[PDB]
């Protein structure tokens, strides 16, 4: 077939509709559901699937004890059918490791998994389900990547990596792959001061990634990538509507070219859609912890350091646990525009619910509507007491 | 490929033969079978499948407690292979929500799921497994739809929706979709006074839907749709053979243009095949509760307010629990006529069997024969005591 | 594609090699394996599969209690991948009922399932996974069929049915189907006096079925069918090597045209390959019960009432339980001849092992070799005590 | 399609990257995972899969008791998706038996399974999922084969078999198959004195097999096969870096044409890649038992009796249990060279961990990189105490 080209703009976002939900923890109470975390969603030209890092055990399995741990030899990127839960019997292993990204270029899928000890990790780049290229750690401190889908244009698929400290300056690189081969890489440039866990989407203007500053900032850094020239810039979302977690309260002036201060050495993966007057930002409702989730329409959030919300939608009540969130779109859908989508990881278990000894999650996902739809809220839905 | 056209009449119905049965509750006693309700059956050009609303838990799972509840964030329309049970590992999620319909147009399948709180629900229309259009509540009172398959002609697939009171006048609309797009909608016209849970089938004359009057009537309202002109009429089945549940005893004069009185604010989804002398009506055997099921040959039931049965077939004994029933046909079968089919939902658990804390069902399904076949009866088959 | 034609002779049978074995009862001790009985094997042009009548419950499920019972509304013909066990999650339902046959004609598969009460049973004939024709009971006494595969030539697939007494004269019919349609049926002719559970195979000479005389005979009746003329003859295997069970000891003169006496009102489904000097007969080792299984090379067994064995092979030791056995071949294999195959049902549980309350089986299957291969024996392999 | 030809050399091996890992024992603690042993990996042109000999029971099943036993009627060669575990519901049976090999020739797959008692075993050769040829025992003492993949060139697939004593001279044969048919076989020639469990790979020079001398040698015998002429030679790896287990300590002079002495009547399946300066050898870290695993770069190991390591990589720590290891490659990958791969069987349970009554394994697999990648170690990961 042919490589996909980013030839459309975003659809107008007037509200968000339910797209997928797997109820994995509810079902896993009484089924062979794998413990996971760091989920995402990614489409092929003929199917969309859920993705996540398995922990190599089921929830009811005794090996679920200790799964708060992020990195082990028992983790792997798995995918499974949209809105099904990740079961032992329906999950397809994409590659082995504890940090990942994946995207389809229109012809085949590229998946990248990083594994190894903290001081000697390596990425293996798979294309069309075969290993093609490998990248060794350059800073010997937890080589790591997006934890959500990458995006491709005319065969070129950029991916953001970081290696180095999580609590100070680190070495971030943007890699440009084609058919799994390394075309080029560049060191991070621009005014973003620290980069983790980029959430990306593409449209005719280029590729936009909204990341996590784990060091000093509670505004989110943004990397904008031209996949044709294979170049990028970076800054922060200018808006005073702050979207990392934990975070300070919203001021009236944001920061475009430096971290907004108040919270250090922590954060959460998140996302945004930055599209002028059609801009929407995602964030946890709580400023203290990974609870709740909302979308806020914030015109020109990227560039306007005074911008505030003019519309919103609650996705998960503050009373309910959330977690990581990221962007994806069905680039192969019919129509004249790309419909913005996102997922929210709904983390259950440790550290917040420590009566159980495991940590897992379920997934909820939404896409945009041009209608102004009524809102519901979407909890994980499992009762912790049932697992005791 | 090509859109299916309704170019045939119904086959002559001389009896009913077994088509499918999943024994879901029997199997779910000792397997990872999802709790469901509101099942149906629908064919693609190359396969026929069972459908239902999952409750996002298995039967033996602790989350099965409380599944008498109709609407939650944990429900989804699932489909699975004909006569298999709906398991965690074989069920395909079509969309997320607590009211649904689905149909194949010959090229691709349209599925519609409604979700949300009672005062802010919305329908998402999926086509070829992608979300295409969305419809917001118009009466802010449980936007809801068929709970069985829709039917298509030359790409046009009509669907009946209701929004508003379940116990008085409500706002019913007929929507006409093509490739998931809204071509047109109309407010209900005709003499049907209240519409719920329409069961539809198509043939050369047009599309016929037999619905549930939940307000005052125990005769069933009928909507007849011309999918070419995109217009409809409505009335009730004229026959004094009453087919809702609960219901009064059969009189000798029915009602064509108004509810037959005696039972208010309740009902059950049901169906009929209205075809002159080849007319057959389905109903529960009991007039009081959802138990038993029978088919009755009632010539000209639609138009003759004196019509009585001249032949029948017991499907489920009165001693056994039934539930919802609806119509479907294999529009892609060989031959010169469409073979009428139906399913019966066999509800187990609450409220009728309250020693368990769950509510689920299994499915039995029949299609017509031109032979005069011997009859059996088809119970769910599970022993409640085994679940205690 | 094209209808298969029977254009080859049987390969020379010099021994038997292992073909498939599912170990279903061993695995079902700790997995969701369906209770079955009456298994067989049948090939499509691109795959061979195991078949059986499910009981609509797993072995460890509480509903396994009482599965010695032959006929219920919870039974169905299922198929599953060769040598896998019949699980809830991998079994495909072919049709609903408690007596079956199935065969591929080269283009599509025909499957036939009979259901109903003893006095009102009916067959539904499925073709290309759709119901096509139905046949009502003609003797009102357990309409029943082969319990192993049928065979097709140029689209014509003959099937043997019986309706009536199991312990006296009954009404046997041979039906000729094409694309599921009834071309013709004939009443049984010839010297076979009672017919049950025919096991059939085809080759250039025509179709040969070896059946069970449940009335007075312990030699097996044979029906020979010409699928072109759509005619048949019948007699018994002439050989004094008797192959029904239970049965008298082997005499030195068999019976060609009447039952060999000594055992009444019982029997077991079995098979043979009748091919002049290349003739092999299957039988239980025990004359008293369904235990053991052996193949015996008995030249001209069909026609020679003095014929004895000149070679043999033990398949299952007398110490181990067997059961039904039947013939099938891969008509789509490469080469100049059809390789004879068979399966043996290995029954576990009731009535012979009554410490458990269920009855199920596993499958072992062999095909012929032109080599003279060493023999092993093939027990079910499960330990009953594990189920207590 | 077309038969694959071996037209490329090996890629330069500068380190090894993670390829696959199934975590089968961890997952099997709480899922329906089959007990296995003797695993391997093999690619089709469109997919790579894990293979192993099932024991016909799950790990948690009561029939897992006694699975240290190598040969029973309940074993079968199964395959399943790369990095998934071998479950009851996802495992495909290739053939029945207790010793196997399998390989794809570019058009279809050949699989070979041996079954029978020790004195009467036989191989059945399957091609395109059908039995094609059979081979009877020639020495009446456990006919046996590779336990990892074979390799094909222009349709010709050589396979190494042994029949006879495991502790003295035996009868080894090299068979040459095409489309499952026997083209030719030869008795072993050359200086290898005993052959077991050959691990093979192919490249433009021909096919290279590294085997196990179970009799007197702790260096590994090598068979080099020309699949065009259908001839072979044999010797031992000349290097003093000894790679069998158990084994003596490494001397400074190896043995090219005779066993290196010190350990008798034992061994382990292993492998090597013999490619001049690009030579890498696999071995257990322990000289005493099947624990640990490492790769060592040993230039000209095949031919240089003084050769030592110049680079290495730990795969499994000595503290962790290993087991069998073997070679495979994706012959259908893109690029100008074949990327060397291997698997290591990670044995859990008996005899080394006798608090449980079963023996099973999981799989880890690596392929070569032209980068110099950081190393991790890859334990099975299950906690035995959880199974008590
Ligand atoms: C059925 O479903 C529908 C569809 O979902 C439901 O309708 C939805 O209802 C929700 C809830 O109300 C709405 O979400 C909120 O939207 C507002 C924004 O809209 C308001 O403000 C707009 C801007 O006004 C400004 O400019 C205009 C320009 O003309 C000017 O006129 C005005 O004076 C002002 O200067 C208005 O344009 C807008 O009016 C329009 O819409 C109205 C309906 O909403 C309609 O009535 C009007 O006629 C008109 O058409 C409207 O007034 C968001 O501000 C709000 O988000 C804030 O509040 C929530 C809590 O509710 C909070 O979680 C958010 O984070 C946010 O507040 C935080 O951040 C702010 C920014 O920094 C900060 O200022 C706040 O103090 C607060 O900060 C604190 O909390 C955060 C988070 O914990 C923390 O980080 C901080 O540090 C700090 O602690 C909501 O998103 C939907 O827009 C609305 N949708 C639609 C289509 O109507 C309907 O209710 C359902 N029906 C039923 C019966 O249930
Ligand atoms: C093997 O299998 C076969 C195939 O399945 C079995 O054969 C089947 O047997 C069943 C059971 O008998 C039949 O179902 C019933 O059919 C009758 C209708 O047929 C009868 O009436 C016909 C009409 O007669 C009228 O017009 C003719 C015109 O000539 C006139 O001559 C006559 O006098 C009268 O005016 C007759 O034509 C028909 O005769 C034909 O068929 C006969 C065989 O059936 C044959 O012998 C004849 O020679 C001739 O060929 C026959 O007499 C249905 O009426 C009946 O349904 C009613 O009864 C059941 C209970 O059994 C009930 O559940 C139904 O709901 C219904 O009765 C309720 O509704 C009525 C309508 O309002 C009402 O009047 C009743 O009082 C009753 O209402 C009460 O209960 C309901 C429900 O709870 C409640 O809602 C009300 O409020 C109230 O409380 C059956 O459907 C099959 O048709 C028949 N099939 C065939 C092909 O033969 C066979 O038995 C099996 N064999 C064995 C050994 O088991
Ligand atoms: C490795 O594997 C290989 C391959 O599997 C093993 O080799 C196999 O070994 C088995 C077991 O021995 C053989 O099966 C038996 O075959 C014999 C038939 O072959 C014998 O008889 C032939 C016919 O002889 C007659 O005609 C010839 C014409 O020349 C004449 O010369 C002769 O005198 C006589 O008149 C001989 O041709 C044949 O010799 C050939 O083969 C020999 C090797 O087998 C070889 O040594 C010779 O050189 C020559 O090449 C040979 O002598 C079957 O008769 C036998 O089946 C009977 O016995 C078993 C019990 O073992 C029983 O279960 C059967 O049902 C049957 O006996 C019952 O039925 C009879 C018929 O009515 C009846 O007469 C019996 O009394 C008995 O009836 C009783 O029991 C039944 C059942 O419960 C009951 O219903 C009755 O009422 C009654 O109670 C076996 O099938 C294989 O053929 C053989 N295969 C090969 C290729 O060699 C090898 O052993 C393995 N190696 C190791 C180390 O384990
Ligand atoms: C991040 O990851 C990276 C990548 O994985 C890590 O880097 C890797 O580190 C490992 C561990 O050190 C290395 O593996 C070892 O490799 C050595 C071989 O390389 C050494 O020797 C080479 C040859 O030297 C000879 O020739 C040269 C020619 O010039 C001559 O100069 C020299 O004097 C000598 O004559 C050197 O070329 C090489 O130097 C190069 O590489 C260095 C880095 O490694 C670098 O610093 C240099 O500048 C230069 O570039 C280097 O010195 C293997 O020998 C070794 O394997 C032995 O030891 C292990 C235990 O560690 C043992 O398990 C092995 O079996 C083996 O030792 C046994 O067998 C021997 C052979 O018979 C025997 O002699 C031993 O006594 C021993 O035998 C005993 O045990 C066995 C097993 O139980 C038993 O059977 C026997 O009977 C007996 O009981 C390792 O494989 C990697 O190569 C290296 N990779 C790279 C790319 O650098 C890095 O460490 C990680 N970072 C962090 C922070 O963790
Ligand atoms: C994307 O653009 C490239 C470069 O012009 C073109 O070759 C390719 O066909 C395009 N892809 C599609 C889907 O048309
Ligand atoms: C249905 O009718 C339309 C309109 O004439 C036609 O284009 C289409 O091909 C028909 N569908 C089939 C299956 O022939
Ligand atoms: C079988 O014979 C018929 C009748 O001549 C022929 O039409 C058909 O093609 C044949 N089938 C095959 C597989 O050739
Ligand atoms: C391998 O070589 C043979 C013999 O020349 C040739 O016919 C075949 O096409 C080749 N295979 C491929 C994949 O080209
Ligand atoms: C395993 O089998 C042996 C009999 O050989 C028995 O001694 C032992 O107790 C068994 N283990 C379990 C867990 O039943
Ligand atoms: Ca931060
Ligand atoms: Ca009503
Ligand atoms: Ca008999
Ligand atoms: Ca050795």
């Amino acid at each position: 077939r042919n490589f996909n080209n980013l030839t459309k703009g975003l659809c107008t976002i007037n509200s968000w509709h339910i797209y997928g939900k797997d109820n994995a923890v509810r079902i896993g109470e009484s089924s062979d559901v794998l413990v996971t975390r760091e989920p995402y969603v990614s489409c092929d030209p003929d199917e969309c699937r859920f993705y996540a890092l398995s922990q190599g055990t089921t929830i009811r399995g005794k090996h679920s004890n200790g799964t708060i741990h992020d990195r082990s030899q028992y983790r792997a990127l798995i995918s499974w059918p949209l809105s099904s839960p990740p079961t032992v019997y329906n999950s397809r292993v994409e590659c082995i490791g504890w940090s990942s990204t994946s995207c389809h270029d229109g012809k085949s899928r590229m998946s990248i998994c990083i594994s190894g000890p903290n001081n000697n990790a390596s990425a293996v780049v798979w294309y069309n389900r075969r290993p093609v290229a490998e990248i060794n750690t350059w800073a010997r401190n937890i080589l790591r990547t997006q934890e959500s889908e990458c995006v491709c244009h005319n065969g070129v698929c950029p991916v953001v990596f970081t290696d180095g400290s999580a609590t100070g300056p680190a070495d971030t690189r943007i890699y440009y792959f084609k058919e799994g081969k390394i075309l080029k890489w560049e060191s991070l440039t621009g005014t973003a001061k620290h980069i983790e866990e980029c959430s990306c989407y593409g449209e005719r203007t280029g590729i936009t990634c909204t990341c996590r500053d784990n060091w000093q900032g509670s505004n989110r850094p943004v990397i904008q990538i031209d996949p044709v020239a294979m170049t990028h810039t970076s800054q922060y979302i200018c808006s005073p509507v702050l979207t990392d977690n934990p975070r300070p309260n919203d001021p009236n002036i944001g920061k475009c070219n430096d971290p907004y201060p108040g919270n250090n050495n922590n954060g959460v993966k998140g996302f945004s859609y930055l599209d002028g007057a059609n801009t929407w930002l995602g964030r946890t409702i709580s400023t203290a912890s990974r609870s709740g989730y909302e979308m806020l329409k914030v015109p020109n959030a990227l560039t306007d350091d005074r911008s505030k919300p003019i519309q919103g939608q609650t996705i998960v009540l503050n009373a309910d646990w959330s977690g990581y969130s990221g962007s994806f779109m069905d680039y192969w859908a019919e129509g004249d525009c790309y419909r913005a989508c996102f997922y929210v990881e709904l983390i259950r278990g440790r550290p917040k619910e420590d009566k159980v000894w495991w940590t897992s999650n379920s997934i909820v996902s939404m896409c945009s509507s041009t209608e102004f739809l009524g809102q519901w809220n979407w909890p994980d839905g499992a009762k912790i007491e049932y697992f005791l």
